[PDB]
């Protein structure tokens, strides 16, 4: 029974490496070229990667894991009988893949558009207003604009799509969608983890939320702002408000120790998005990791086409299954966030090449936190003022409490956004949500944990999850909220590997051998083990820890409470019903 187990996983995965090599081609042609043509050998291709999948997922389940000796090959197996979408009969099948296809392109051309004339997509033209403008009614404008043009129009597609992902995850074993999803972790405390992770987090956000209103109020007015309420959540810099790092110039602690203008520089000293990419890798390479290969800079889409092509904008890291060919799909645009962006992505590619040796099945972060997490790790040493001044990007404790300031409006301010988007997914999965209130959930939510309310009533007809990228695209988001966590924890550890003293904020990890060959070790097991022995590999322990979050951001926490306890502020939002008047 052995012989024949591992005969049937070396079939799978030689297989599996020319279907999905196929179909992950039709996917990026259409990713990177929106057309009628591009959708319907997509479509096509998806049939081709069902067949295989039911093929191979059916003879799977004729395997009695149980009673397989080897456990890595108990592990593939067991992986191969659930098919996802392939359990669904012929017409549901054809029917979902339609949706998402549908969902999917709905998002990606959807235009906001002046009555006069002019039509802005979101990237990046209303990512730029959202960034940049500070009048009130132009950023009402803009949120209102996205979540009329982009949500309304997913809203129609979303019961059937529940209704499909659903059955399909019942199919293969689960309850529900959200069931199927957080068994990616395999991690039956998974909930309770999370809960106690963002409870930890709560005084940091509260203090943060409660100083960044104070810094509103003084901008926008006091008719618009409630200091014992909910912030309108167009406000904070970004369409969805999950970071505010873009609303710094309103709320920098020590103005009178000013940082330089990281794109006014970016953009005179002539970097571009390959620049941005070449610079990411650079880092990479500094701690011992793998370069990407020539192949990369050939077929990558590391800007938006002037083609006159119609493409998905939303940054993405893709493998195509072969070993060899490693792909980002960026619409970047020159600034220090995209920069960041960059290296997150290139975290993506170097897992890919980490991990390609093995077998398919396995060709996944050790949870998708951990694959998440990676970029961003490198990231967190780039964002050094020490490093930024080496890139020529930027030239005492103001400063440093400053850069902390920076760093939480990132950071801290997502911690509560990427917890919630799953909640209310899970919940739409379980049945607890139904069409009749997905907006007015989401909205609850929205105010119960990032404390934002909506800056114009909601009416029906509104779908304002739908206006979210990750909503329509079918894309889990609890990953992100794991991996803010982790990625603390990696930083820490990896600092102290590197022989580092002094605050952890201070830590960069630049050039550092040590660093590199840990996370090496972790990535290289990509999915064949459960994940928290790729934890203890990196931090020397086996457990999700908010305790190097807060260890980096507790001198901002210090003075965060000494400024809001001598401006008075009442932390929270306890008028929670507040809306704008
Ligand atoms: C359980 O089975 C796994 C996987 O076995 C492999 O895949 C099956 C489908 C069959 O095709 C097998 O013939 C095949 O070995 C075993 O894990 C494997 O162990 C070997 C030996 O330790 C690893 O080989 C290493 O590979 C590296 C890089 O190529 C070399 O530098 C090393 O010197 C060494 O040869 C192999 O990577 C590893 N594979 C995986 C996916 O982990 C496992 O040993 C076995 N368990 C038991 C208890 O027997
Ligand atoms: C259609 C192929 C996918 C685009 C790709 N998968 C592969 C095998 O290439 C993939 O899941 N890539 C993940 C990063 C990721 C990759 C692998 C993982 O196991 C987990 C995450 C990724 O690019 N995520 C991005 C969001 C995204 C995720 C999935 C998508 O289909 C499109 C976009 P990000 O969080 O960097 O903004
Ligand atoms: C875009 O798609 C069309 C078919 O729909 C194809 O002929 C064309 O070559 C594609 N463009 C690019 C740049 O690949
Ligand atoms: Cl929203
Ligand atoms: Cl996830
Ligand atoms: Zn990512």
């Amino acid at each position: 029974d052995e012989a024949e187990a591992s005969k049937f996983v070396e079939e799978y995965d030689r297989t599996s490496q020319v279907v999905w090599n196929e179909y992950a081609e039709a996917n990026w042609n259409y990713n990177t070229n929106i057309t009628t043509e591009t959708s319907k050998i997509l479509l096509q291709k998806n049939m081709q990667i069902a067949n295989h999948t039911l093929k191979y997922g059916t003879q799977a389940r004729k395997f009695d894991v149980n009673q397989l000796q080897n456990t890595t090959i108990k592990r593939i197996i067991k992986k191969v009988q659930d098919l996802e979408r392939a359990a669904l009969p012929a017409q549901e099948l054809e029917e979902y893949n339609k949706i998402l296809l549908d969902m999917e392109t709905t998002y990606s051309v959807a235009t906001v558009c002046h009555p006069n004339g002019s039509c802005l997509q979101l990237e990046p033209d209303l990512t730029n207003v959202m960034a940049t403008s500070r009048k009130y009614e132009d950023l009402l404008w803009a949120w209102e604009g996205w979540r009329d043009k982009a949500g309304r129009a997913i809203l129609q597609f979303y019961p059937k799509y529940v209704e499909l992902i659903n059955q399909a995850a019942r199919l293969n074993g689960y309850v529900d969608a959200g069931d199927s999803w957080r068994s990616m972790y395999e991690t039956p405390s998974l909930e309770q983890d999370l809960e106690r992770l963002f409870q930890e987090l709560q005084p940091l956000y509260l203090n943060l939320h409660a100083y960044v209103r104070r810094a509103l109020h003084r901008h926008y007015g006091a008719q618009h702002i409630n200091l014992e309420g909910p912030i309108p959540a167009h406000l904070l810099g970004n369409m969805w408000a999950q970071t505010w790092s873009n609303i710094y110039d309103l709320v920098v602690p020590f103005p009178s120790a000013p940082s330089m203008d990281t794109t006014e520089a970016m953009l005179k000293q002539g970097w571009t998005p390959r620049r941005m990419f070449k610079e990411a890798d650079d880092f990479f390479t500094s701690l011992g990791l793998l370069p990407v290969p020539p192949e990369f800079w050939n077929k990558s889409m590391l800007e938006k086409p002037t083609d006159g092509r119609e493409v998905v904008c939303h940054a993405s890291a893709w493998d195509f299954y072969n070993g060899k060919d490693f792909r980002i799909k960026q619409c970047t645009t020159v600034n220090l966030e995209d920069l960041v962006v960059a290296h997150h992505e290139m975290g993506h590619i170097q897992y890919f090449m980490q991990y390609k040796d093995l077998p398919v099945a396995l060709r996944e972060g050790a949870n998708p936190g951990f694959h998440e997490a990676i970029g961003d790790v490198l990231a967190l040493s780039v964002s050094t003022p020490k490093h930024l001044h080496s890139l020529n990007l930027l030239s005492s404790d103001e400063h440093d409490i400053n850069f902390l300031m920076k760093m939480a409006l990132d950071k801290i301010a997502f911690i509560p956004f990427s917890y919630l988007v799953d909640q209310w997914r899970w919940r739409v999965f379980d049945g607890s949500i139904t069409k009749e209130n997905y907006n007015q959930e989401w909205w609850s939510l929205r105010l119960k944990y990032q404390g934002l309310c909506p800056p114009v009533p909601r009416t029906q007809g509104d779908f304002d999850p739908g206006a979210k990228f990750h909503i329509p695209s079918s894309v889990p988001y609890i990953r992100y909220f794991v991996s803010f966590i982790i990625q603390f924890q990696f930083h820490e550890a990896l600092c102290q590997a590197a022989g580092h003293t002094g605050p952890l904020h201070k830590c960069d990890i630049y050039q550092s051998k040590e660093a590199g060959q840990r996370l090496a070790t972790a990535m290289k097991l990509g999915f064949s083990r459960p994940w928290p022995e790729a934890m203890q590999l990196i931090t020397g322990q086996p457990n999700m820890s908010a305790s190097a979050m807060l260890s980096y951001f507790k001198p901002l926490l210090d003075w965060l409470r000494t400024e809001n306890e001598l401006h008075g502020e009442k932390l929270g939002w306890p008028q929670y019903n507040w809306t704008p008047n």
